[PDB]
């Protein structure tokens, strides 16, 4: 098994 | 298994 | 097997 | 085992 | 804006 | 706007 | 087991 | 601009 | 088992 | 600007 | 068990 | 500008 | 400019 | 347990 | 300019 | 200039 890559991307806009 | 690569990508709008 | 790419996306738009 | 990378992504825009 | 994922995945197989 | 995903995905099989 | 990459990634920009 | 995520994936099976 | 890297990154731009 | 995350992902697998 | 690295980075740009 | 993150990540699987 | 984390992360499995 | 690194960096650039 | 944090991760697994 | 954090990680685990 060559390994994982996890991302969690939750960009927020504000005004 | 040549690896894995994962994405949780949740944008929020706000005003 | 080479590999794998997963991806979930759900962007919310508010107000 | 391959080892892991996790990422948590979380850019604001404020005013 | 609620930003960019861009992906480039070029999986090989030899032999 | 809802951001974006971009995926270019290029398999390549040899011998 | 090849160990692990934590990283939380919080960029805020103000003003 | 919220933010940018970027990733080459190019893993390779070998022999 | 290989060890473990944590980073926490947190960049604030004022004024 | 919210920043930017940069992965270059290659694994290799051998015998 | 190969040991821990953490760090915590918090830069600051003013005016 | 927000700051960078770049990650090289290349997990070798041998015998 | 946030400052800039980089890292190599090359895990090997042998034998 | 192989020890413990642990490193808080907080760099401030005024004027 | 906010600094940089350099890191170099080669964990070996033997036996 | 907000200085800079170098670190070589290299955990080496046997029998």
């Amino acid at each position: 098994g060559g390994g994982s890559v996890q991302i969690v991307y939750k960009p927020v806009d504000l005004s």
